[PDB]
DNA sequence: TAGTCACATCAGTGATCAGTGGTTCCGGAACCACTGATCACT
């Protein structure tokens, strides 16, 4: 985790309380106070507070706020404050969202019904990108962080970098890009995809807004280059770039066949619990969805649903803290709620 | 008794297009000139 220095800008001039609390908090912190309390009064500005604190500290920092409403109007601002560093993003990525529900009284099955928005996701695995490319990385959460998720290790394990010059294979390059959830889109261009035409590769990455260009000399790295997505503008040219998984479901073929073994053996642990339980009917439905599931992860490894299989594909244990984005974080990483 | 909770998609469902099957339809009297009698003569 490189961690650029927190470059602050603030025109504003502290006076008042803001000098004396920032110290006594700054020692607390120094304190090991694992557990601290501030009285920010009205109009106090506990963001700036907070933004010089993440300077002092150069960690991490995942901050909590609970509702998405409040998070929008303070990151933006604090990216004024912060204009060289990875300041991100994290919410519930849903405009809307029927959880997967049943009235156990009349029977019926609320299905698991969303409609999904596109932004929220994308600055999700920017944040995730971030924290494991950076140590100098802000993130606002709803409580959805503590939610399952996959292993910020695969995370970093699934990502592959390329840079200029380089020999590397570009049908080997296409294949990763799959494995990292990206698609071969070879009619148009969007988010998280891909066009190959001859050596040329342009990609729209998953949390990257912009494209990129790639040009190969046979099977070798020819050259890179940004790009706006559709139109093409190049912004400028690097020698290398990393590329993260348009999933945070993010597992390797071998995570993959663990998650497989271990929601079969699970499998065969419901299928016997709700067959003493009585309730067939509700037993082959989900022997069944799984059923589909599992045959659709053999052949694509991507479904609805996935999230159920989180303990099998983090792999640790049941009633263990599924994965999370506090584990994208490091230990020392800053923690504000 | 109650506000937030958030981890996509088989399957309709037909619109709607957008390809395929087929449509369909006029002017005919002119124009080019060609062709079997009829007195004629023998």
């Amino acid at each position: 985790r490189a961690g650029g220095h927190f470059e602050v800008v603030s025109p504003h001039a502290p006076a008042g309380d803001q000098p004396a609390a920032i110290d006594e908090l700054e020692r607390r912190i120094n304190a090991g106070e694992r557990d601290v309390v501030l009285l920010g009064a009205t109009g106090t500005g506990k963001s700036a507070t907070t933004a010089w604190l993440i300077e002092r500290l150069q960690r991490p920092t995942l901050v909590m706020a609970p509702n998405k409403t409040l998070a929008a109007q303070l990151a933006n601002e604090l990216r004024e404050m912060l204009p060289h560093n990875a300041v991100e993003y994290f919410v519930s990525y849903y405009d809307y969202y029927q959880p997967e529900a049943y009235i156990a009284q009349t029977d019926t099955y609320i299905e698991k019904d969303s409609s999904i928005n596109d932004d929220v996701e994308r600055l999700r695995h920017s944040a995730t990108s971030a924290l494991l490319s950076r140590r100098d990385v802000v993130v606002v959460a709803s409580v959805s962080c503590i939610y399952g998720l996959g292993t910020p290790q695969s995370y970093l394990d699934r990502s592959v970098e390329l840079k200029v010059g380089e020999e590397v294979p570009r049908d080997g390059l296409l294949r990763l890009l799959v494995d990292v959830q990206y698609t071969r889109n070879d009619m148009s261009f969007t988010r998280g995809s891909f066009r190959v035409r001859g050596d040329t590769v342009e990609i729209i990455p998953s949390y990257e807004e912009l494209a990129v260009r790639i040009e190969f000399f046979g099977d070798e790295i020819e050259a890179l280059y940004y790009l706006h997505p559709l139109t093409g503008e190049v912004i400028r040219q690097v020698d290398s770039l990393r590329i993260f998984p348009a999933t945070h479901y993010v597992a390797g073929p071998e995570r993959m066949a663990h998650a497989v073994s271990a929601i079969e053996e699970e499998l065969a642990e419901r299928l016997a619990e709700l067959e003493s339980q009585g309730k067939l009917l509700e037993a082959q439905r989900l022997r069944m969805r799984t059923n589909y599931d599992i045959e659709m992860m053999r052949q694509v490894g991507f479904c609805s649903g996935i999230e159920n299989y989180s303990r099998h594909i983090d792999g640790r244990g049941p009633g263990t803290p599924p994965a999370t984005l506090l584990d994208y974080f490091p230990e020392d990483f800053l923690l504000v709620i």
